[PDB]
């Protein structure tokens, strides 16, 4: 009915390992187990609709979606959607390749040319510091990497569990994360504003996972998940 009317979660369909269709065309990762888990929970049916990234956002709001279990927090953010308390904190990295010149921070990408993800927190984050015209933008962290590796470009800044994940997929070995743990993210599922319904039905799931052990149970399965 309302309660039993299916969720339908959205998600970006490239983002391992928090959320990804596998091979097999199959949802996967930390972030459709913890869905699958609060579902479970809650009595929820959901339908999974794991996407491209830079529509996401507009699938919440344009209501073809009614949730997505995976979005760092900001102000800009807040200001159009509501967030559940976060089920992950997220670090961000600079990656490079081996040989190329260590960066200790991201001052020291100023005049470098970076790669980073099509409007992730980081693309929002470099631009207000004028580094707009020294970085290229792409549709998944992976393929940031990915020039990264082929020598297109000097450095990379993405997450830093997707970006080991990344690079042992799709075998990048010539890169390594260089500036790491800086600028944390607080990441969690977030639904229309105001919908304090759904919103309190999945913070309640979440809560219920944290209180019961099965939380963590789930993050221990992957490796480098860190918890609030
Ligand atoms: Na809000």
């Amino acid at each position: 009915r309302d309660r039993h009317r299916t969720i339908v979660v959205g998600g970006d369909r490239d983002y391992p390992p928090y959320e990804f269709i596998d091979q097999n065309g199959k949802p996967a990762g930390y972030n459709v187990e913890l869905t699958r888990a609060i579902a479970e929970v809650m009595g929820m049916t959901v339908e999974f609709r794991l996407g491209a990234w830079s529509e996401m956002f507009s699938a919440l709001k344009s209501g073809r979606v009614d949730v997505l279990q995976g979005i760092s927090w900001s102000e800009k953010r807040a200001r159009q959607i509501d967030f559940t308390p976060p089920h992950t904190i997220v670090y961000h990295a600079i990656f490079a390749r081996r040989d190329s010149p260590p960066a200790a921070g991201l001052e020291d990408l100023r005049g470098r040319k970076v790669a980073l993800h099509r409007d992730g927190i980081m693309h929002e984050y470099l631009a207000e510091r004028g580094y707009g015209k020294d970085l290229v933008l792409t549709p998944t962290p992976a393929d940031a990497l990915r020039l990264l590796a082929a020598g297109g470009c000097d450095y990379a800044v993405v997450a830093m569990v997707p970006g080991m994940y990344i690079i042992r997929e799709n075998r990048l070995t010539n890169l390594v994360p260089v500036a790491r743990s800086i600028a944390a993210q607080r990441y969690g599922y977030a639904v229309r504003q105001g919908d304090a319904e759904l919103l309190a039905r999945f913070s309640e799931g979440l809560a219920i996972l944290r209180k019961t052990g099965q939380y963590e149970a789930i993050r221990a399965k992957w490796l480098g998940v860190l918890e609030p």
